[PDB]
């Protein structure tokens, strides 16, 4: 009979992936546009749990479950509203909008304070709050209605039943995510023949308020089924945590989760950074071939956690191996990595000779000196010599070919190498891409991201499992209910934030806001970008790693 219900449940939970990821892969965008610092970017991209550590708390005190069907549906309407009211910023904002060449023939010739647009990120923050309170009800509230039907060994298996079907979502996020990644800004508004940054540069903004409408409409009308459906704490707290153990523990999954939510955030940065791959491909490829092997990877988890019979000193043992496979795979990151671009003027002396220690202050070199002109232009040439630079006019160039499709300056100051002296000197716009190599190493990188994520998934169900049995037995629901709060609020709220601060320090040129504030960062010191990131990722990882050693031992003791 309750057929319906479960039906209504996937849509739901199909519905609240196609939302994270809609959110995580416009984190490239909505950073890049509103112009915030990454640190923000990660604020903003936790807020969404931050919603969900309020509503905890009000209901905690002051609320409760009733009728669950109806609530549910009123969660996953609250949450396509915020889907809706975080796209919302685009209609009301303004169009997202330095070829200047070398002026030596011109030498020696408060609104933006008040700039409501600076704290417009506040409107995507607040919607993702809204997306937060609302997507709540929806996982707790509808295994709880579940375990009200459901016969013997059903309930549990309705969530690995569910959480199966979710994967089709992660599946069209990506998918479309990869579809409006493609789609500039203000699409249908502009003349699309006129914008000249293009998918690789780093001022490209993509369609992110399309993602956003299509995961809240989807959430709407998958909230739409849900209406017409049904016609001491503290004292365990206290136990909970008393437990060394369960402590342990939690303290264990959290390092890892947050070595997994700050790679997940950044990620499609780390790709466009190393590589010179687009948000599109790395999104569409996680989409096609990460979503389907981590899916059989969580099957396969649980299928040998049900077979080979793996009790809880070995179930433990079991999700070890799993991290130790992951991350040799994670570590292994770090030899399919690639050369730093050479960004004359951010990562050597203007004349593109000598490698100084510090992008800022770095003195003009006799080509880019005379040609004085702005410092805070990111209107990246590459020339022939194949060494990115800052701007056509700190570049030293004199003339353009004109506003014609393609634009190639010549007579550039700089690119005074002898060896072309024969040669010409020309830049095309954008930054030039990585050598294939690099192109090619990216390929490796996603074979090691799927079968990291692979062996990731396959410890999946085991975290669970491994948390109930850790635990005495009437402590259950509040023990794997702390979990999850510690686990999402952590993780979510601070993993965003201090990666992105950490990302930030490792950034080379930044671009000025409205009013002369740090912007977004047009170019990153691409191998310190991996030592931050790599590596906050690893020794969470391995942290989390050496507990499990200890946990086991000490399970491998209580038992025995
Ligand atoms: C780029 O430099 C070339 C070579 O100097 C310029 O070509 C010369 O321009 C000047 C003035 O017209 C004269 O030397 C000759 O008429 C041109 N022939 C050459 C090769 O000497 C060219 O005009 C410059 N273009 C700009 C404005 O960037
Ligand atoms: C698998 C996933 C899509 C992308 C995943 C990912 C991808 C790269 C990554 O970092 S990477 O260095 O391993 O590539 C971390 C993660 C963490 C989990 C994250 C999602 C969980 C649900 C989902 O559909
Ligand atoms: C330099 O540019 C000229 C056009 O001005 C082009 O004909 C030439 O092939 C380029 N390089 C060489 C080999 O001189």
């Amino acid at each position: 009979g309750l057929k319906m219900f479960l039906a209504a449940l996937s849509l739901s939970f199909i519905a609240k992936t196609l939302g994270a990821i809609i959110m995580k892969s416009s984190i490239i965008h909505i950073e890049r546009r509103f112009e915030i610092s990454s640190s923000l970017v990660g604020f903003i991209d936790g807020s969404f749990e931050i919603g969900n550590l309020l509503v905890i708390v009000f209901v905690s005190y002051f609320g409760s479950k009733l009728h669950r069907p109806k609530l549910i549906g009123i969660g996953c309407f609250i949450m396509g509203i915020g889907g809706v009211l975080t796209a919302l910023p685009h209609f009301f904002m303004g169009y997202y909008r330095t070829l200047s060449t070398c002026l030596i023939n011109q030498i020696l010739s408060k609104g933006c304070l008040k700039e409501s647009g600076s704290y417009m990120w506040i409107y995507v923050f607040m919607g993702n709050m809204l997306r937060g309170i609302g997507e709540t009800p929806i996982v707790p509230l509808g295994l709880s209605y579940i375990d009200d039907f459901a016969k013997e060994g059903h309930s549990s298996l309705y969530l690995g039943i569910l959480n199966a079907i979710a994967m089709i979502g992660p599946i069209i996020g990506f998918t479309l995510g990869s579809l409006f990644s493609k789609m500039y800004v203000d699409i249908g508004y502009v003349d699309l023949s006129t914008i000249r940054i293009t998918p690789t540069d780093s001022r490209w903004v993509g369609a992110w308020w399309l993602n956003f409408l299509v995961s809240g409409l989807f959430s709407i009308i998958s909230s739409i089924p849900f209406f017409f459906l049904p016609q001491g704490f503290f004292q365990s707290f206290k136990s909970i945590l008393t437990n060394p153990l369960y402590v342990m523990f939690v303290l264990l999954t959290l390092l890892q989760v947050s070595s997994y939510i700050g790679a997940f955030t950044y990620v499609f940065k780390y790709v466009e950074q190393q590589y010179g791959q687009p948000s599109s491909k790395a999104n569409i490829l996680l989409g096609v071939i990460t979503i389907p092997i981590f899916a059989s990877g969580m099957f396969l988890g649980g299928y040998i956690i049900k077979k080979f019979k793996l009790n809880t000193v070995g179930i433990a043992k079991f999700s070890c191996f799993t991290a130790v496979m992951s991350l040799s795979f994670y570590l292994l990151y770090f030899f399919i990595l690639c050369e730093n671009k050479s960004v004359a003027g951010l990562t050597m002396t203007y004349d593109g000779n000598n490698p100084v220690t510090s992008h800022r202050d770095v003195p003009l070199s006799y080509c880019n000196s005379d040609c004085n002109c702005d410092e805070s232009q990111w209107e990246p040439v590459c020339g022939n010599n194949g060494i990115t630079y800052i701007s056509p006019c700190l570049a030293g160039c004199k003339s353009s070919s004109g506003n014609k499709k393609p634009i190639v300056f010549y007579n550039c100051s700089c690119l005074e190498v002898t060896g072309l002296q024969n040669r010409n000197y020309s830049a095309h716009l954008g930054e030039c891409p990585r050598d294939d190599a690099c192109t090619r190493k990216f390929y490796f990188f996603v074979a090691i991201q799927v079968l990291n994520l692979f062996f990731s998934a396959l410890g999946g169900t085991s975290h669970v499992m491994l948390i109930v049995k850790i635990v005495q037995p009437e402590l259950k629901s509040l023990a794997l209910g702390f979990h999850s709060m510690v686990i999402r609020a952590l993780g979510g709220i601070l993993a965003p934030i201090y990666f992105g601060a950490l990302i930030d320090t490792t950034c080379i040129k930044w671009s000025t806001n409205n009013c002369g504030t740090r912007g977004s960062c047009r170019t990153y010191n691409s191998t310190s970008f991996s030592r931050v990131y790599l590596g906050l990722s690893s020794m969470l990882r391995v942290s989390s790693l050496v507990l499990y050693i200890i946990l086991i031992y000490a399970m491998k003791k209580k038992y025995q």
